[PDB]
């Protein structure tokens, strides 16, 4: 089954656009989704356990930029687009198949409980 240790959360920093903002740029911004309303949440660093703001991933569409050679991504959504980028291009590739497994998981899971779990 399972073996090793225990909480495997997906956090990381990334790099956040020029976006609601006086000027345009990277700035480096602490990022971690959370296991209780299934959004992912960021904040200026991992200290500030308090999330500047959350973007729920279960409607939400990761994609990558025209440079994606150094490792850049987008995730769209029905709130706010927002652009983050992984260090490398092998960077984000972990960052967007994992945040799937969040979503995609939601989907595959199961109607209300309760079941029949007959036969």
């Amino acid at each position: 089954g399972s073996s090793g240790s225990s909480g495997k959360k997906l956090c990381g920093y990334l790099s956040k656009f020029g976006g609601k903002g006086p000027i345009r740029g990277w700035k480096s911004r602490w990022f971690f989704y959370d296991e209780r309303k299934c959004q992912l949440y960021y904040s200026r660093t991992a200290q500030d356990a308090n999330p500047l703001d959350s973007i729920d991933l279960s409607s939400a569409v990761f994609d990558c930029k025209a440079d994606a050679e150094e490792g850049i991504f987008e995730i769209k959504t029905p709130s706010r687009v927002i652009t983050l980028k992984a260090a490398t291009k092998q960077a984000m590739l972990y960052w967007l198949q994992q945040l799937q497994m969040k979503r995609w998981e939601f989907h595959n899971s199961p109607p209300a409980p309760s079941g029949p779990s007959s036969g």
